[PDB]
């Protein structure tokens, strides 16, 4: 059966996870979030290098960051050089924003890393990570 | 960090698995490929059942079930008496389609399970049981 797959599981839970998020945060998603707490933790970050956080293909996080900005929560400049090269800024708003969410986003988390002992969290990561290589 | 919080990895792990399927399987979404399987399993099952398989709401099904009829992949009928329930079969082409992909899938999740042993396998599991509930 699915339930026993552990790939299908895994799906069960990001979903469960991502329809809580969408419930608490329905203006702001996981990408956009860690996106914007990418930016947080680096102003001016270089926009290429925001995938990572995005875990997203070049084009989403183009959009992506068009959609933020045109709600007011970035701003980008360009490089003289190469236009094409953009620098990433929380908003004064987007700073407000970010703020409000952390929390949210925390015990959106705990909802299910809360059934969970300390080891048992940090041996979770291990194993996705492990699977990561 | 990103890094260090554990939904953030589970995201980073599952987009990872998500991108090798849509390698291998470009025309056979996860969500897609269960569903399959469910039908395959409960051949008639009611629509509305395979939402669970789907990880998804109604709404996606109903457009993921008829881009599969639309493609000859599944067949429906309806109740005579409550035409908005509906049971759902594979299309002998459907069945062909379901039989490639399974081995393919399966190799796709051993690309990551296989960097764990079985006792890991089986710990991830719980694990991700333990925090649905």
């Amino acid at each position: 059966a699915l339930r026993n797959k552990a790939f299908h599981q895994l799906r069960q839970l990001f979903q469960q996870h991502t329809a809580r998020w969408q419930h608490e945060l329905p203006d702001l998603t996981k990408p956009q979030y860690a996106v914007m707490r990418a930016i947080a933790d680096k102003p001016g970050i270089e926009q290429v290098a925001l995938i990572e956080a995005a875990v997203s293909t070049k084009a989403t996080l183009a959009e992506m960051l068009a959609r933020m900005e045109n709600r007011g929560l970035v701003r980008r400049e360009h490089d003289a050089a190469d236009k094409r090269r953009r620098f990433v800024w929380l908003t004064a708003e987007g700073e407000k924003v970010l703020a409000a969410a952390i929390p949210i986003g925390d015990s959106v988390d705990e909802e299910f890393l809360g059934r969970l002992s300390a080891e048992e969290q940090e041996l979770f990561m291990q194993l996705v990570r492990k699977m990561m290589n």
